[PDB]
C-alpha cells in the first residue's frame, strides 16, 4: 500500500522547544529514500500548519496548556489523515510531540470497526486535566482517544471514543503517574512495562501483543514514541526516562510487526533535534520505519 | 517492616580510598526519600565509627591488611545490626567496602535457624589469608562468614559460622582467584557466573535462586556489591570487572526478589564517589534499593 | 538602536541539510530574551521564504549549485534588510548557510558611503564559479559582494559592488582554496589567519582591525560564521575546520567590538542543529550576540 | 592440542589502511600470555610476508582490487597453515582483513572430509567480481572458499571448493548485498542474522549451530570477524555496522564452542589499531580467544 | 613556614549536597604527600564539626539560609585558624562551600594591620540578605568579611570588618548579580573579570595584582574557589559557570604567587566529589596547592 | 631541499609496546601526500631493522634496559641518516620512542660545526644510568648526545659529543627528574618549561629560541616528541603528562621555524597507535610536519 507522509511540527503538547523540528529532522535523516528503496510509492504531503499558542495568562486551563492551538492543529491533522486513508494510502505521521496522536487516531479510527493501538512509549499518556501533574497535553492523547478528557480533545473529528481500552497494548512503560496507574488498572489496558520486557523478553512480548490484537481488531495503529528507547539510544527526546528499550529490541519489534502485517497506520513522535547528538534520534526513527515497512537483513 | 539505615564508612578492606564516602553519597543520592515514598517507616541510625589502621610494618599479617581496624569496626556493626533486628526492624547497611558483610551477617545470622545469602558480585569474596593474592579483607567476607579464615574475622559476634555453604547463591561472578574456584567447588556453593546469566537469562537465574533458598532457609540476606554491574553502568567501584550485569538485569533481579518476599536484610557496598561519574553508582544503588523494597513501574 | 531579527532558513548554499534550522535553533537558544535583558527594543520579523531548488541536471551551472533559489532568496533578504535599515533599526540576520551574506550586504551597503566588513570565519568565501572546488555558493558570498562572480549573485539589489576590498578584514581564517589565496593577495584584503591570531593574540588582532576600519568606513557589518570557532566549541557546523578560535577569544572579540561601537549590522550563520551536540552551537551564537550588543560581566 | 600463531599483516583486501597492524595489536594485547595461562603449548610462527599491490590502473584488478598481491599472500598463508596442521597443531591465524580466510581455509580444508565453518560477522563475504559493489576482496572469501569467484582465488592450494554450503553457518549478519542475499538463499547457507539473534537469543543460536555442524562435519573452522560485534564494543574495524553482537554474547558463543569441543582451527580478523580506541578491539579479540580456548569464570 | 590543614565539611552555605566531602576528596587526592615532598612540616588538624541546619520552615531568614549553623561553624573555624596563626603556622583551609571564608578570614585578619585578599572565583560573593537572589550564604562571605551583612556573619571573631575593599582583588569573575556589580563599583573593589583575563593575559593580571597588594598590605589571604576554573577543567563544583580560567592559567597564577612570597594564608573551596568526574576537581586543587607552595617544573 | 623519510620502529627505549607502529601510523596519516603537495621531492627509505632485545635477566641492562638492541639500532640509524645528509637531502626521521634521537643526531652532527637542537618535549631526556628512575633509554638521548652516559650510547657513530649544551633549547618541559633538573642547571641548557610558555607566550618563546640558536649554530635539528603536546591533543603517547602545549601553539611554533628557515633535520617521536584515539596523534604529527615544511593558511 502506498504511503503518505504528513509532518506535524508540534511542540505545544509540552514545554521543551525543538520537538517541532522532528519532521524535518527525520526527512533529513532520509525517510523518503529509505522507503523508496523498499519499492514504495511514498508521497510527502508536507506539514500541518500549527498556530502559536495563546500565552498562559489569558489562556484558560493550566491543567490543559495550549488547549486551543493543540486542539485546532489536531483538527487539521485529523482531516489530512482522513483523506489519506480515503485515498487508499497508509498514513505515516511524523511529529512533533505525542499530543498529535489525538489527530492521527481521529482520522484513522472512523475507518475501522475495531482499531487496535500499540503504544510504544516510556509513558502511558493516559492523564486528564484532573490527573495531569504538568498540564502538558502530550501526556493525555491516549486517554483522550479512549474518550477520557476535555471535550476539545475527545471530540476531534466529531466522534468518540476513537478506540476501546481492550484494543490497546502499551509497551516499554516505565514512568506512570498515580492517576495513570489507576486508569490503566481500571480501564483494563494491556501493558508491558520494562519489567515484563526484562522478564519475558521482547520476542514474547511482541508475540503476545500481535496475537492479542490480531484476534480482535480490524486495523492496528502504531504510535511510536522515541523516548520508549533508552536515552542512550534515543538521546533527543524532551522527557527521557532511563532503563529503556534498546536499538535492537526496537528493530526486532518493528521486524515482527512487519511480518505480522497488522500495522495499518503509524506515527513516530517526540524527536527533538535540539536535545539530540547529531540527529541520532531522527536516524533511529528512520531506521525503525524501514524495518516496520519490511526492510530485512537477509 | 520498618527499615533502619546504618552507614559503615569503611575503606580498610581494600586499597582504593573514597569507598568510605559511599554511605553519604547514597544518602545524597536520595535513599531516604526513595523509601519514604514507598510508605516505609525509615530511620537513619547514622554511621559506625571506624578507627584508623596502625602502621603497616608494625601490623601483624600482610595477608590480612588492616585486620585490627576492620575486625573492630565489624564488631561495632554486628552490634548495631543485632539491635535493629531485635527491635523488629529491617537492617539496611550502606557501605563501604565489602568487608563490612562480616559485621552485617554477624548481627543477623544469630537470629535465624538457616539464614541464606544472595551474593550479587563480580567476585566470590571467598579468599583466606592463604589464598588471598592481595591481603585485602574485602575479598574474604563470604569465606569468613562461612567459618573460613582468621579467627579475628570468623569469630565476630562471638559465634561461627554465620551461614552454611548450601544456603549461599552467588550471582554475576566473573572474577575468581584459583583458590576461590577450588573453595566454591569444594564447599559446594551455588553460583551463577556471567556465563549462566548469559546462557539462562536473569529471569531463570532469579527464579532458580529464589526457589532454592526459599525451600531451605528461614531468612535471606542480600549482599549486593555494586561492581556486580558492568563498569559502564556502575563506574564508581574500586575493583571493576568488565562484562557485567546491566542496569535492567539488576532492576529485574530486585523486582523479582521483592515479589518473592524473601529478603530479610540487605547491604549495598563498594560505592566509591571518588572513582565515579557524578554519583552515578550511588544513584544506581538507590534505585535498585527502591525496587528491592517494592517500587513498581505499574 | 532597536533591533530587527530576520531568519533566513537557507541550506541551498551548501550540501549538508539542517543548516536551515539555524534560525529557530538560535531563537530556541534564547536570542530574544538575551537581547531584551540588555534593554533593547527587539523585534522578530520572522523568516525569509526560501524556495526549493530545481532538478540538478536541468539546472544551469554545476559550479553554481542552486543558483536560482539562492539568488531569489537573497533578493527577498536584501529587501527585508533594506526596509529595516530604512526604519532606523539594526538588522540582525540569523542563518542559514553563509550564502545569505549576499542578501544581507545587498540591503545594507546601499545605505553607507564606505561600508566595512569583518568576516569572522575559518574560510575566505571568496570563490567564483571558476575557482570554486565545490560549486557551493556559500563559498562565494564575499567575492560576490566585492563584485566578483556570476551576475545573478553580484547584481542582487540592483547594484554592485556592495563593498571595497580595502574595507574588508578577515579573521580566523585557516582554510583557503588556492584561487582564494590568490584573490586575497591580489585584491589586497586584510586578513588574520590563525597564525596571526596565535602570534599576535586576539586582543591585538581586534585592536588593529577596529582601528583600521574605523579610520576609513562609515558603518561596519559583522558577518560571523560559527565555524570560525573550533569544532570543539562550535560542533554544529557543516564545514568544520580544526584549530579554530576559542569560546573566550570569540567573546573578547564581540566585547571589544561592542566597546568600539562600530558594528552597524550583523549576521550569525552556519548553525546546523542536526550536526550539533544539544544545540551547543546555537547557544554559543546567542551568547556572542549578547556580548556584541553590550552584555558585560561587570 | 598445541597452538601455532600465524600473523597475516594484510590490508589489500579492503581500503582502510592499518588493518595490517592487527596481528601485532593482538600480540601486544597479550595473546601469548593469555593462552599460556591455560597451559597450552603456544608457538608464534611470525607473519606471512605480504607484497605491496601494484597500481590499480597498471594491473587489471578493480572488481578485484589487488588480486595478485592478495592471491599470492594467501598462497603463502595456505602453505604455512597446511604445515601447522600436518605437524598436529591447531592453526590460529591473526589478521589482517577477511580476505585471508581464503588462505586459512585453503590450508585446513584438504585435511577434512567435511570441514564446517562458523562465520561470525556483520557481513556475508559471499560476493564475486560480478556482485561486489566495492571490488574489495575481503567481501569475497566465503564465496571463493565455496568455489565461487575468480580462479586466482578459488584455486588457492591447488584444489576447490574448500567447503560445501551446507556445512557453513553465518552468525551476526546485518549487512548483505543483494547479490549476496540471493547467493545465501540459493546456495542454501544456514544463517542467523541479528533478527534471529534478537528473536531466539545467542544461546539458542549457538545450540542450533553446534548441533547442526556437529551432526555433519569432521572439523569446524571458526572465522571470527571482529566487526560482528557492535562498533561500541569493537570500534577498531574498517567496515563497522551498528546494532551488532555484544561483548557478553561473543563470550558466551566462544564459551559454548569451547564446551562443544568442535573448533579445529580459527582466525580473528579485521582488527585495525588505527581506527580503534586504545587497542580496545585487539583486546576483545584476545579475551574472546581465551574463552574459545577454554578459559572459564569458575 | 609549617602548614596546618583544617578541613571544613560545609555545605550549608549552598544547596547542592556533597561539597562537604571536599576536604577528604582533597586529602584522598594526596594533599599531604604533595606538600611533604616540598619538604614542608605539614600537619592535619582534622575537620571542624559542622551542625545540621534547622529546617527552613521554623528557621528565620530565607534570604539567609542556615544562618545559625553557618555562623556557628565559622565561629569554630575562626578559633581553629586563630590558634594556628598564633602557633606560627600557615593555615591551609580545605572546604566546603565558600561561606567558610567568613571563618578563615575571621581568624587571620586580626593578626594583620592590612590583610589583603585575592578572591579567585567565577563569582563576587559580595551579596547580602537584601541583594542575594538565592539566600545562599556561600554567595556572601566577601561582603560579610568587608563588614557588610547580617551581624551573625559580620561579627564572627568579635570584630569587624576583617578587611578593607582597597585591599581586595577579584580574579576570573564572570557571574555577578546586579547588586554585586553595584557593590563592587561603589566599594571600589579591584576586579579582573574574564574580559581582562582574555584582554590582558593572566601574566599581566597577576603582575598587576601582586604589585598592587604588595604595595599596601602586610599579609595576603588566597581564597581560591575551584569554580573559578572552567567547568571542563574543574567539573566538580556546585555552581559552575562556562568560559573560565584554564588549568595552565591557574598554575601560572599559583606559580607567580609562590615567587612573590606574599600569600600568608589560603583556602581551597567548593570541591564537590558528588558532581565531579573521578575526583578530577580535588586533584586540580591539590596540584594548584603544590604550585602555590613552591613546586616547580625545573 | 629534497626530503628522505626513515622510519625507526623502535619501542625498546621504553616499556609501552606499540610505539614501534609510529612510523606506519604517520605514513597512514598521510605524510608523503602532505609533503608532496608542498612540491617537495620526498623519498621514503623504509624502516631501520630493529632487533628484539634479549631478556633483562640474561643480558646486563636495567638502569640501561635493552642497551644492546637500542645501541645497535641507533648505529644503523646513524649510518642511514649520515648517508641522506651526504646525498644533500634533509633527513626526516619517524619514530619510534625518543631513544632514536641518539642515532639521528649521530648521523647529522658530524656534518655541522655547531649543530643546535630544539627539544620539543614534556621531558628533558637528560638522564643517565645513575640518575634514571626507570632505566628507560628514551629518557637519556639528549644527555647521551651531549656526551653524558654509557659509552655504548655516547659513542654511536664513532664520535662525541654530538652537540654542546649551549646550543640546546628545551621547550614545553613539565616533568623533570631531580638528577635532570641538576643536569640542566649545571650544563646551563636553555629551557622553556610550561611556566615560561604560559608566562611569555609561545610567540616570545619561539622568537627568543630562534634568535638564540641562529646567532650561534650552523644547523638546527628539531627533535619533536609528540608528548610535548597536551594528552587531550596528542593522546597516543606512552608517557603523557597533563598541562601541555596546545595544537595551535605547536602549529605556530612549526610555522615560525619554517619562516626562520633554520631547521636542517628533524624527527617526530613517541607516536603510539595502540594508546591513541583513531590515529589522532599520528595525524597531529603529520599536520605539524606540513607547517614545519612551509605549509601556510594564506
Ligand atoms: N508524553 C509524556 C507525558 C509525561 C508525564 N507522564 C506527564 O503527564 O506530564
Ligand atoms: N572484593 C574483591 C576481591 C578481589 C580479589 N578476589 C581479592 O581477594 O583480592
Ligand atoms: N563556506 C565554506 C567554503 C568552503 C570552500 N572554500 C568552498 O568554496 O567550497
Ligand atoms: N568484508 C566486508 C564486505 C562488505 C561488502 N559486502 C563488500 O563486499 O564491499
Ligand atoms: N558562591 C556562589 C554565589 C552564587 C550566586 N552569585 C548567589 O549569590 O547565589
Ligand atoms: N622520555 C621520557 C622519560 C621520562 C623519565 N624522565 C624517565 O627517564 O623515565
Ligand atoms: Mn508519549
Ligand atoms: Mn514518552
Ligand atoms: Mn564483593
Ligand atoms: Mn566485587
Ligand atoms: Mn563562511
Ligand atoms: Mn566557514
Ligand atoms: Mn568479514
Ligand atoms: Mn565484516
Ligand atoms: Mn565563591
Ligand atoms: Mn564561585
Ligand atoms: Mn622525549
Ligand atoms: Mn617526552
Amino acid at each position: 500500500k502506498p504511503i503518505s507522509i504528513i509532518g506535524v511540527p508540534m511542540d505545544l503538547g509540552q514545554t521543551r522547544r525543538g520537538v517541532d523540528m522532528g519532521p524535518s529532522a527525520m526527512r533529513y535523516a532520509g525517510v523518503i529514500e529509505r522507503l523508496e528503496r523498499l519499492h514504495y510509492d511514498i508521497e510527502d504531503l508536507g506539514d500541518i500548519p500549527i498556530g502559536k499558542a495563546e500565552r498562559l495568562h489569558e489562556q484558560g486551563d493550566s491543567r490543559l496548556r495550549n488547549l486551543k492551538a493543540v486542539a485546532e492543529a489536531n483538527e487539521k491533522l485529523a482531516a489530512a489523515v482522513d483523506q489519506v486513508v480515503q485515498r487508499g494510502r497508509f498514513p505515516l505521521v511524523l511529529g512533533g510531540d505525542h499530543s498529535i496522536a489525538i489527530g492521527t487516531l481521529a482520522g484513522v479510527a472512523k475507518h475501522y470497526e475495531r482499531l487496535g493501538v500499540i503504544w510504544y512509549d516510556a509513558h502511558g499518556d493516559v492523564n486528564t486535566a484532573e490527573t495531569s501533574p504538568s498540564g502538558n497535553i502530550h501526556g493525555m492523547p491516549l486517554a483522550a482517544s479512549l474518550g477520557f478528557g476535555h471535550p476539545a480533545l475527545t471530540q476531534i473529528g466529531g466522534y468518540s471514543p476513537k478506540i476501546k481500552p481492550e484494543h490497546v497494548v502499551l509497551i516499554g512503560v516505565r514512568s506512570l503517574d498515580e492517576g495513570e496507574k489507576k486508569f490503566i488498572r481500571e480501564k483494563g489496558i494491556k501493558i508491558y512495562t520494562m519489567h515484563e520486557v526484562d522478564r519475558l523478553g521482547m520476542t514474547r512480548v511482541m508475540e503476545e501483543t500481535i496475537a492479542y490484537l490480531k484476534e480482535r481488531t480490524d486495523g492496528v495503529h502504531l504510535s511510536l514514541d522515541l523516548d520508549g528507547l533508552d536515552p542512550s539510544d534515543a538521546p533527543g527526546v524532551g522527557t527521557p526516562v532511563i532503563g529503556g528499550l534498546t536499538y535492537r529490541e526496537s528493530h526486532l519489534a518493528m521486524e515482527m510487526l512487519a511480518e505480522a502485517q497488522i500495522i495499518t497506520s503509524a506515527e513516530f513522535v517526540e524527536v527533538n533535534p535540539i536535545l539530540d547528538e547529531r540527529n541520532k534520534t531522527a536516524s533511529v526513527a528512520v531506521a525503525l520505519m524501514g524495518s516496520l515497512f519490511g526492510e530485512k537483513l537477509m
